């Protein structure tokens, strides 16, 4: 149910080389300057990467490009860290950088002033104590199924994941709209605006550094917490939808019983149909944010060094349509 694409070893390398280039050159992956290039910069990647990328976007049924076959030097990238806050790794930094070169092929990267300190490459880690939590880097409690973001309107066209070590092989979790059970009232009542959706817990003051907790932006995700609008959870063609939906941070509109029963009915449809998605050490992959919904299976955290460790990215089609929500300003999302 993806579209995957396997880089030879010549490719890879020649990838890797101008992964490095850039690292050797820019400062950082998410300095102006660099996020202005990059997307040029990828005119540079392997030929054949190029054509997978431009007509796999336009295919109409992918839930996800996958790119095999990066090579990752668990010598040279060093230990997984403890926290998001210092993964900013020497040994992580060029991988950074190719993540962005294959984003830039697919749209406009950018970030939130309110999930990790306002930063376009994000990481996703097991963090000590937050094992059953509702974020990323949570372990042992399965990541429920969710559209990145699902509370703002500006969320991502794709989400996309470099897997810098995975030794486990732990599953990132993916399933599209369940086309082939929803009778059509059900259906109907899912396009309707019927729904509430609120932000999750990366975007709580508690989940970024304390410097941060002063932001405006965090007011906007406040009210968007305490005074949710009524959304459609399906939109577009009824015989290809786009889903908008969170399974922890959903519910339905304020005594609205046929949308419970939908979005009740839906949520058993989807448990039904998710899948699994190994995403290897060297694996990049692009989740279409409107197809699909993802997450990340339970698993036993080793914090001894080794642990699963990803790379992501925010991806949009057009940035000018967030234009309401720059902050940081055009790359960085959020209101008062
Ligand atoms: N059903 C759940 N858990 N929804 C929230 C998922 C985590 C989203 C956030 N971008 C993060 O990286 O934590």
């Amino acid at each position: 149910p993806w579209s995957e694409f396997r880089l030879t070893p010549a490719e890879a390398a020649a990838a890797a080389a101008l992964a490095a280039r850039c690292a050797q050159r820019y400062d950082e992956t998410d300095g102006p300057e660099f996020l202005l290039d990059a997307p040029v910069i990828a005119h540079e990647l392997p030929r054949r990467l190029r054509t997978f990328m431009a007509r796999a976007r336009l295919d109409a049924w992918p839930h996800a490009l996958v790119v095999r076959g990066n090579p990752v030097d668990d010598a040279a990238l060093g230990s997984t860290p403890v926290h998001w806050r210092t993964a900013r790794t020497p040994g992580s930094r060029p991988l950074s950088f190719l993540l962005m070169l294959y984003a830039g092929l697919l749209g406009d990267v950018f970030g939130w002033a309110t999930q990790q300190d306002g930063r376009v490459v994000t990481d996703v880690l097991p963090i000590k104590g937050g094992e059953h939590t509702l974020v990323s880097s949570s372990s042992r409690q399965e990541l429920g199924w969710h559209t990145e973001d699902a509370f703002s309107p500006y969320r991502a066209d794709y989400v996309g994941l470099l897997s810098l070590r995975n030794p486990d092989g732990v599953a990132t979790t993916l399933a599209g709209v369940p086309l082939d059970d929803l009778d059509e009232r059900t259906l109907d009542v899912l396009f309707q605006e019927r729904f509430l959706i609120r932000p999750d817990d990366s975007h709580l003051q508690v989940n970024n550094s304390t410097a941060q907790q002063g932001r405006v932006e965090f007011e906007g995700i406040a009210q968007a917490a305490d005074r949710p609008e009524p959304v459609a959870i399906l939109t577009g063609h009824r015989a290809a939808p786009h889903l908008r939906v969170d399974g922890d941070f959903s519910a339905p509109a304020e005594g609205d019983e046929e949308a419970a029963a939908a979005l009740g009915t839906l949520r058993k449809l989807i448990d039904a149909s998710l899948y699994e998605l190994v995403l290897d050490q060297g694996d990049v992959a692009f989740i279409d944010n409107r197809r699909a919904v993802h997450g990340r299976r339970a698993f036993q955290p080793r914090y001894d060094g080794r642990d699963r460790w990803l790379k992501r990215i925010n991806i949009t089609r057009d940035l000018h349509r967030s234009r309401k929500a720059w902050a940081g300003d055009s790359r960085v999302l959020g209101q008062r």
